[PDB]
């Protein structure tokens, strides 16, 4: 009879300092559409929701039926929240300016769905977002949405997975709520996350080895055969970022999606999927690197700019970072 949700924690959390009592609300607002994210996922083939919308997005995506459904969920959650003046989804080429009636602090970026190919294989799929603070007083406006991943105030995940877990960062650190499907509620059942210093496992997709730079061709052979003969490292690739970077943060170890010879920029979105777990990541006392630079330090000059990320136990992005300086 004592409910620790979601809410509770971040009512008190602004408690501590000064706060309007908006970055409540937003949150509020966001996880009401992450359960019907969650309600329509959980039934998806019975709904019908499988397949295509009949389009493809700015970054070339081939827009799926749950993508479509997803983007306006939380558009509209977001817009009704009072929170919110700037937003910039994968799933539109503009960013969406709030009414001035509606308007609120800050700017969210958000993936409505990630894990696209995974959807209809059932494979756990997600939700990302990363929230600034409006920096200007001029209107509001696309430019408000490029700002470094360093200036996020909060970011984080749901993970629509054999449970549905919503994962917030702050400036305090990291914590992980779990849907109570019973009464709809996000109930905290990881407090101050923090990932291990080296992991076991690393996670890339090796389909595009003919294409990878030496450095990560480097670092995955020694994966497999360690120079000082350790037990190799496991291998895991879900194909869902958020998937694949949630097992990152509590087993530890290593995710990567770098450069490569086709893709200079590799293949995530900066705003909407590398910054926001680059900020979970940090805030966890782990690392986000593009092997050449801070992810969260990136100033940005496309709302859909794509980054290349190493992300996840320090010493295991490290070792990764050690041979890239190697090879310059
Ligand atoms: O099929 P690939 O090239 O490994 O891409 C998988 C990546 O693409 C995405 O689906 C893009 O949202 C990520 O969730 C995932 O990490
Ligand atoms: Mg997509
Ligand atoms: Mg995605
Ligand atoms: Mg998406």
């Amino acid at each position: 009879t004592n409910i620790v949700t979601l809410t509770r924690f971040v009512m008190e959390e602004g408690r501590k300092a000064r706060g309007t009592g908006e970055m409540t609300q937003l949150l509020n607002s966001l996880c009401t559409a992450v359960k019907a994210i969650s309600t329509a996922v959980r039934k998806a083939g019975i709904a019908h929701l499988y397949g295509i919308a009949g389009s493809t997005n700015v970054t070339g995506d081939q827009v799926k039926k749950l993508d479509v459904l997803s983007n306006d969920l939380v558009i509209n959650v977001l817009k009704s929240s009072f929170a919110t003046c700037v937003l910039v989804s994968e799933e539109d080429k503009n960013a969406i300016i709030v009414e001035p009636e509606k308007r609120g602090k800050y700017v969210v970026c958000f993936d409505p769905l990630d894990g696209s190919s995974n959807i209809d294989c059932l494979v756990s799929i997600g939700t990302i977002f990363g929230i600034y603070r409006k920096n200007s007083t001029d209107e509001p406006s696309e430019k408000d949405a490029l700002q470094p991943g360093r200036n996020l105030v909060a970011a984080g995940y749901a993970l629509y997975g054999s449970a549905t877990m919503l994962v917030l960062a702050m400036v305090n650190g990291v914590n992980c709520f779990m849907l109570d499907p019973a009464i709809g509620e996000f109930i905290l059942v990881d407090r101050d996350v923090k990932i291990k210093k080296k992991g076991s496992i690393y996670s890339i997709n090796e389909g595009y080895a003919k294409e990878f730079d030496p450095a990560i061709t480097e670092y995955i052979q020694r994966k497999k055969f360690p120079p000082d003969n350790s037990a190799p490292y496991g291998a895991r690739y879900v194909g869902s970022m958020v998937a694949d970077v949630h097992r990152t943060l509590v087993y530890g170890g290593i995710f990567m999606y770098p450069a490569n010879k086709k893709s200079p920029k590799g293949k995530l979105r900066l705003l909407y999927e590398c910054n926001p777990m680059a900020y979970v990541m940090e805030k966890a006392g782990g690392l986000a690197t593009t092997g050449k630079e801070a992810v969260l330090d990136i100033v940005p000059t496309d709302i859909h700019q794509r980054a290349p990320i190493i992300l996840g136990s320090p010493e295991d992005v490290t070792e990764l970072l050690e041979i890239y300086q190697k090879h310059a």
